[PDB]
Parts: structure tokens; sequence; C-alpha cells
């Protein structure tokens, strides 16, 4: 059967602290146990621009907000390449509470690709923000949001640097799919700063849309 999720726990409010603070009490799926607290969007309402990460780390679970990590200074590294205030934005993730596991003599806290199940269990909170925010275009980074939005079936690479306009998503955003930050932390040099160009070309883009 399909899933009720984090439905039942959204309050009727387009208030983002409301949301934020209702969302420390979800228990739309099992990863509100293990997780700290939940990790909600960062900015204000009047952002046109919204951004969709896959899920929290380590440094996120423990603040409290996305993106503060290294994945996160390079993120603002892309958004000043691209002439873009971080704090114009809403910055937020598909899913809300870091799912992780733990490890003998490892780093405290390894994170773990949220299952499908999952991201369809938080997505109600995404369409909530949405609501609340209203985004002109929306920035998606790397395949788990893209997928959040998209559909199981959406490949970031047959749609890399394309505007697109979906069916479902509230208030008819553009959409740009484009690449996860954390992907420019690893792999050969080249290539990470060929990928880290093309997020730039993506933001500016996005900027652009009307
Ligand atoms: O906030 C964050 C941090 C790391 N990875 C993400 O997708 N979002
Ligand atoms: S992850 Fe999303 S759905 Fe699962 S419990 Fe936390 S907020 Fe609710």
């Amino acid at each position: 059967s399909h899933m009720a999720g984090a439905q039942d726990f959204v309050p009727h409010t387009a208030d983002l602290a409301e949301l934020a603070a209702a969302a420390g009490e979800c228990r739309g799926c099992g990863l509100y146990r293990d997780a700290t607290q939940a990790v909600f969007g960062a900015g204000g309402r009047s952002a046109r621009i919204m951004m969709i990460g896959e899920q929290p780390g380590d440094k996120e679970d423990l603040a409290g907000l996305p993106f503060v990590g290294p994945a996160g200074r390079l993120l603002d590294r892309a958004l000043e390449a691209a002439d873009i205030d971080r704090d114009a934005l809403y910055v937020t993730n598909a899913v809300k509470h870091f799912k992780f596991t733990r490890a003998a003599g490892g780093k405290r806290r390894i994170a773990k690709t949220p299952s499908r199940t999952e991201v369809v269990a938080c997505r109600p909170w995404l369409i909530a923000e949405m609501t609340s925010v209203e985004p002109d275009v929306v920035v998606l980074l790397g395949a788990t949001a893209a997928k959040a939005l998209l559909g199981n079936d959406f490949r970031v690479t047959q749609h890399r640097g394309e505007v697109l306009h979906v069916d479902d998503v509230p208030g008819d955003p553009a959409l740009v799919a484009t690449v996860h930050p954390s992907s420019l932390l690893r792999g050969p040099k080249e290539e990470r700063e060929s990928a880290f160009a093309g997020l730039v070309d993506d933001l500016r883009v996005a900027a652009d849309v009307r």
C-alpha cells in the first residue's frame, strides 16, 4: 500500500517557523528516531529561487540547518560564481532527518542514502515548503531531490541543462536539475572542475529564468 507518511504531521499553516517546529515532531518514516532533530529549510517566503538537496549530513543534523558542512561551502562558492545571494534563497532537502549508521571505530556517524520509501514519506513537507514560498524556480541538486519532485524514473543526465515544467509541482515553478555539490568533493580533478563550471551554468540560468 501507498503510505500517508508525513501528511499526518504537517500542520495546516504556511508559516515556515511553525512548519519547522512541527517537523521536529514528525514520525512519517523511521528516520526521526535516531536523528537529533528535524533539519528544515533555511530562508524566507519572499525567496524566488528554492534549492533542494538530498538529506542532512552529520553537521546538518547537529546544527539543524541545511548545507552547513563541506558541501555547503562548495555550494557557496558556486552561488558566488553565479552572483546569487544565499540569503535570497530558500534552501532545503528532500528528506529532513539525518539517515546514518554508526560504526566500530569510524567517523561518528556515516550518512546513508534515503530509500525511495523515505523520500515519498517526507515529500509532504516539501509540498508544504513550496506552497509557503511559492518559488518561481526550483533547483534540484542531485538525483534524489530530482526524483523527489520529478518521479522515481527521472534521470538527471537525460535532462541536464534544461528548464522544465511539470504538472504536479505547486505554483508551477520552472525546474532545473543539476549536480549535487557533494559530488564535487571527490573524483578526478578535471571532471570535478568542469562539473563545478556546469553547476555554475545551471545556477546562472536559474537566476535568469522568468
Ligand atoms: O544539507 C545538506 C547537506 C549535505 N547533503 C544534502 O543533500 N543537504
Ligand atoms: S524524515 Fe521526513 S518523514 Fe521521516 S520522520 Fe523525519 S520528517 Fe517525517
